DNA sequence: GGGGGCATGCAGATCCCACAGGCGCG
DNA sequence: CCGCGCCTGTGGGATCTGCATGCCCC
């Protein structure tokens, strides 16, 4: 097939679903492997097939019977990833993992990792990447095992980025309690609270719910007023369209919202049509 | 000729998704 | 009374992330 993704839409999807990896396994020879991975359900397998088509790089492998992932692992292959994220930077705290990813690329590019000092520099880089060093790798190289990293406070660059972030970690659904209510919600780890609260001002609507800050690792940005949803959330994603099955979930979302606008959610066939839309909305296509 | 990186995966940990009920308020 | 929407709460899987190596080339 043939497809191409907007560069800013892709960065937003990377901020939500991407992952930068640096594995150092024993072979004192060491297996060092840089990677960038986006693993998704098979329902969204065409995104990864399309992102591979945009970057013209990467491999697609099966992960189980229901999941698929795009993994970029070759050295020359990783050059296109950095060139994309140098001009379209990541916004969430994952950008720090990319920064350490870029440093690791340069060390391997200069062939420094083939010596003892080069491996020591990368295990120090890996210490700050994602979940840090494992217990076995922390047995050696206890010099700089500090897993903490400078936090990343950044603002939303554009709505094209938001479409890719929403396509990842967002959700469009409809509640029936009978009464009809459309709800838009984005969840995220508490580490990007300042970025999540940016959406209140960036969108002019929505609320932030956290619960007990202790013993809960993630907050929620949610908008429930229909006026804010029909006027300030749906047009902004019609101009900057989403990707993956989230688009079709969003498509049927506005189809239901059009019925609520015409006040047609009182007829028996209106809710019967609304219920049929929901029956294949998120559990289905 | 062999050391390092490619090929192509498999396995673990958790951050999400897609909701739920209660209820004060206009 | 009706119905909207703030507010608190969540199971579990789709994510994020980690682990693995025989074999290829140069
Ligand atoms: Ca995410
Ligand atoms: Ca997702
Ligand atoms: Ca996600
Ligand atoms: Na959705």
């Amino acid at each position: 097939r043939r497809e191409s993704i907007n560069p800013w839409i892709l960065t937003g999807f990377a901020d939500a679903e991407g992952s930068f990896g640096l594995s150092i396994l024993n072979r004192a020879r060491y297996h060092t492997r840089l990677s960038f991975t986006i693993m998704l359900h098979n329902k969204d397998k065409s995104i990864l097939e399309n992102i591979q088509s945009t970057w013209k790089v990467g491999s697609i492998l099966n992960n189980g019977d229901h999941y698929v992932s795009l993994v970029v692992y070759r050295f020359e292959d990783l050059k296109v990833i950095i060139d994309h994220f140098e001009k379209y930077p990541l916004i969430t705290q994952k950008l720090g993992d990319y920064k350490l990813f870029k440093q690791a690329f340069s060390v391997m590019e200069n062939k420094e990792h083939l010596k003892e000092n080069g491996i020591k520099e990368l295990v120090r880089i890996k210490a700050k990447m994602n979940w840090g060093l494992n217990d076995e790798l922390k047995k050696a190289f206890p010099e700089n095992i500090s897993k903490e990293r400078p936090l990343i406070n950044k603002n939303i660059p554009n709505f094209k980025w938001l479409a890719g972030f929403t396509s990842g970690d967002g959700s469009f659904f409809v509640r029936l309690r009978v009464r009809v209510q459309l709800v838009f919600e984005i969840s995220q780890h508490i580490r990007d609270k300042n970025l999540m609260n940016s959406l209140i001002t960036y969108l002019g609507c929505g609320h932030i719910y956290e619960g007990n800050k202790s013993e809960r690792s993630w907050l929620q940005f949610r908008v429930e007023k229909f006026s804010d949803i029909n006027d300030k959330i749906i047009p902004v994603f019609q101009e900057n369209t989403l990707i993956g099955v989230k688009l079709e979930d969003f498509e049927d979302w506005c189809k239901v919202a059009k019925l609520i606008e015409e006040k047609k959610h009182l007829t028996e066939s209106g809710l019967d049509e609304i219920k049929k839309i929901k029956l294949n909305m998120n559990k289905g296509r």
